[PDB]
């Protein structure tokens, strides 16, 4: 068709860790984003062909989506909570380099993103591992 496989989840050789901020991402953040009005287009991979998108994976390079991010929490394979936030941001902005301004998708994203800053605002000003 062709869609790619969904990302890496899991970290064989890159090191396990667990942290207050990837707690708070995980069980307060990721649980509110989740449940938003417009969650569900970016819980799960895009599929780009039944969506009919154009060069999607020339103009994506890391495609990303909140169902990878959330097994990635639940996998520990992050160093820290920034690694996760950047997944976030490249889902975000995944979407505004790939859609017209205000389109619906773009508006949806925005909704979500402006949650989500709000969210982690909330985290742990100090970091401080798990075991
Ligand atoms: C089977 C039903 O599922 C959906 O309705 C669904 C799922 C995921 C997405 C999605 C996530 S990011 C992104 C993007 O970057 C652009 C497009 N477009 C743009 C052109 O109009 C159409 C959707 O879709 C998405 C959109 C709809």
């Amino acid at each position: 068709s062709t869609n790619p496989p969904p990302p890496e989840t899991s970290n064989p050789n890159k090191p396990k860790r667990q942290t207050n901020q990837l707690q708070y991402l995980l069980r307060v953040v990721l649980k509110t984003l989740w449940k938003h009005q417009f969650a569900w287009p970016f819980q799960q991979p895009v599929d780009a062909v039944k969506l009919n998108l154009p060069d999607y994976y020339k103009i994506i390079k890391t495609p990303m989506d909140m169902g990878t991010i959330k097994k990635r929490l639940e996998n520990n394979y992050y160093w820290n909570a920034q690694e996760c936030i950047q997944d976030f941001n490249t889902m975000f902005t995944n979407c505004y380099i790939y859609n017209k301004p205000g389109d619906d998708i773009v508006l949806m994203a925005e909704a979500l993103e402006k949650l989500f800053l709000q969210k982690i605002n909330e985290l742990p000003t100090e970091e401080t591992e798990i075991m």
